[PDB]
């Protein structure tokens, strides 16, 4: 099935990241596509792939990067979409480069934020999720039992 | 119009920040509710606003507050729209940090620190309504046009 | 004996921290409850635990979180009792995040807030302690003992 | 009445912040003293004044100090009794590292930086008397009410 | 004559900072242009500006912006030329990263944060092009001897 | 061939780091030199060498280093050069000490800071090679042809 | 008197700050010098100064410095008196960290941020120089009992 | 020989730290001693120490300490003597804790403080040799011979 949502990454090495939201989304059962494409390093591949991304289909990006992070932001600047951004740990600075780089973005350029990690990558996934559950009822649906079954299944008590 | 945005903030002291939400919003057209809700100080007021905004007909809640910030974190808890996150000004970093670090399963959207921050959750609660909603993705065009249009050449 | 403490902790990966709140306690004869209650996961478990904890018994309530650690917080929303904080060490911020989304509690709102990591969660059973020793003498010798110990036996030169 | 909360700070200047402490106590009607104590300029009144509070009758010190703020561990190191800490506003960061980072054995309760965590270290220091006091407890309990449903619904 | 520094900026707010970086160009006879382009807001601009620095005969680009500052190292990525970045006053610490920590094969040559900073990439582009100018580097020793010999002694 | 660029580093143990400007250097054929001097350590020595560097015939210094890093900064006291400076990470305080303490000079004397670490190296390499070729065509198309590599090996998908 | 403590500091817009070095050395009539040097802008006048020290007769230096406050250090580096450094207002937190994470060999003995950090500097040396000055070990023996007797007991 | 310098540290676990603050005393020869004192856990016996520091001929403390460190700071407040503090580094703060707990002292009550970690313990036995010296010619000596060895010592090439 075609693509609704993009996944985009800065680097191979991002990917051990950007994983988790590619699994969300094929749990629940959202088609997609997974790319690497750099802001700093390939940017004229992301002119293309972000100008020409709502005439493809695609409804919602996830784009992750770590460092000078630009890559969600300068997409974001060529696609009307909504642009969800995730941190990529960093070395030194832990993520806080990644972070300040992409969630600091000018008014009148949005990028949707998440948390330094792996957790953001799924929670950018179950955020693209949401939004796009927001016009299609089935997907509502499966997103409902998972959140619910989530829930469901946080222990009551520590064992040792 | 019925409202399909809800901004909500944790204290009055967080509207000088949020009204570029508002203000966006109106500019856009888009029909939306303005709050007061506390995590903290009004956690029965929150978990109730939180658990019917969709069956009121909201799609996207945008939530502000400072200091600790609980608010859209635990907005997003109780539903399961779309929740967009505006650490208000530690100068907003604490409330960053709260906001945007949010568990695997419980997504807050996070904006900048501050006035751009409101402002660009409004935007993209509009690019998320857009989706499905023609006549407002043509302003949404129109607005970005405009904005980019608008940059000076050069220094005054 | 009835609980008149409850230790709370958002997961099983906050155990390895919040043990230590509960082995101190043990040793210091406090009968307690130990449960996992997560705010942004289980924010209805949540708030039945905390409305309902003064009725039960519960004196003082200790909360360890990590993250965008909400659940002390969130439990001294719903709670007139004392709620002590303990942020768990996060892998990326190294607990700041858990420190200053569990310290910076708004005006009216408490939450006494210790150390990251460990030594935050021994300190959070001796202050739960002390708080129950102002209205129960055998404990509070049993506090005093404990802590005149703790100064004795810091050694005095260094061995190398 | 005999003050049976010791509010103590490092210097005048840290009165702007812990007044709000002694206005809430007195708001609730708990009895309380006020004083400056220095940990580093007057160790020794630091030393006596925590050694001596359980056997004044206090059963709390709320202690606030700016800077490297060793007031509040400090006198946690003296006193048996609950010891709350509210760092002064580096912004009061280097405040709260020094009074939240207490090594295992010698809590402080630490509230936030500034005015808010002056106020919060009283109701702590309530909560904690209102165990023992049911009068206290009730009017605790009316303050926390009014709290939550003096929140306005709307912003101004 | 025709531009050999070009000053671009991330908007108008930024221009009470980079004026510096055009003042000292002016002081040193450096030829340049001084324009606003916004990486997120005009990235077309920003694309065609950089692409065609070199064959427009520029030798250094300076760019300033605050926030996450996107611009300098989004020049990096299209121009070949030198760029030297100014972090605009987070206090600009957000800037500073998202300027500095440029990956491997994309260089930002990073000053301080703020009109010090500004300044400097204005006297770095200077060292850089007296390396192949010979009255520029007569001049530009000049202006530094005038510095080190201007310090006071001592303070009024 | 004569050298063109210093590269010049407070000790051995900041070699790890600046031997990526080394080799980038020798692969893009630009004749260069390679020195310890500290700042701290041995200040008489960086005089020297910060003093003569113009007339020796460098072009551009790089310099690395790490802590209370003052290599870069007095090296641009001593020279009109212009100076790039390399922050090498330090244990404790992941390389934020190095980088403010190089990249916050006064106003009047300039040090062009690259990232924390091996790509900050790299790219006071390229840096100082995109200086070199303003005026040297040769090595203009070297550096052309080596970023358009860069750019064309950027892989296109992820691999798992 | 001939001085015995040096004062430089790297710029006039750091006098606000070492006054207070100075005005304490006066109090407690130390002979000293206060001086303008700067590490980076006038990097030879900071090596005489510095290398020349001791045989002048200086016993401590007290070295100011903001931004990447590169002076305490080089002076250290260049003579081998004591060196005290304080960081002027990133707030005085980048000067911190330049001054205060010297290499093994090269010390810099760091106080505060700031004014308090200016004090103490000066009180620091007064101590170093008490340890041979019975006079001055009284008189500093007096300033410290009068701060410490001075402090009130509550707030006004 | 009777000690002129007294290191203090607050734990046995900061003398991998302070070691290296007794090594180098004892390489230049100065008389000291070496003794466990905790401001939070044995405030009576840093009182008792510091008190008595300069009667019983102690020149120069050296205090080293971690968290939230604040054994430099009250030795200051006990005496007259100046007092030297080394930062030890922290787990999850790095030391930062320890670092802004020590410099940050208030106006009136100094503490010079040193690098987090082993170079600053290094560090504040050699600023404690060069206040030593002041008075003592047969230390200076030895002082000036040690610090010209290490600039002497610093290596002139990188090797590979």
């Amino acid at each position: 099935s075609a693509p609704v949502v993009g996944i985009i990454m800065g680097s191979q090495s991002d990917w051990e990241t950007m994983r988790h939201a590619d699994a969300l989304l094929t749990e629940l059962e959202i088609p997609h596509e997974t790319l690497i494409v750099s802001a700093n390093r390939t940017p004229d591949r992301l002119a293309d792939y972000a100008r020409t991304a709502a005439e493809r289909g695609l409804n919602v990006i996830i784009a992750g990067a770590g460092g000078a992070a630009h890559l969600p932001g300068m997409c974001a600047a060529w696609t009307r979409l909504p642009v969800l951004g995730v941190p990529v740990e960093s070395r030194a600075l832990k993520g806080m480069d990644s972070l300040l780089s992409i969630v600091q973005m000018p008014g009148g350029v949005p990028v949707g934020t998440l948390a330094i990690g792996a957790s953001g990558a799924k929670n950018a996934a179950l955020l693209a999720a949401s939004i796009l559950a927001l016009y299609n009822p089935a997907l509502a649906a499966r997103l409902e039992t998972w959140r619910a079954l989530q829930t469901a299944s946080v222990p009551n008590s520590p064992i040792t």
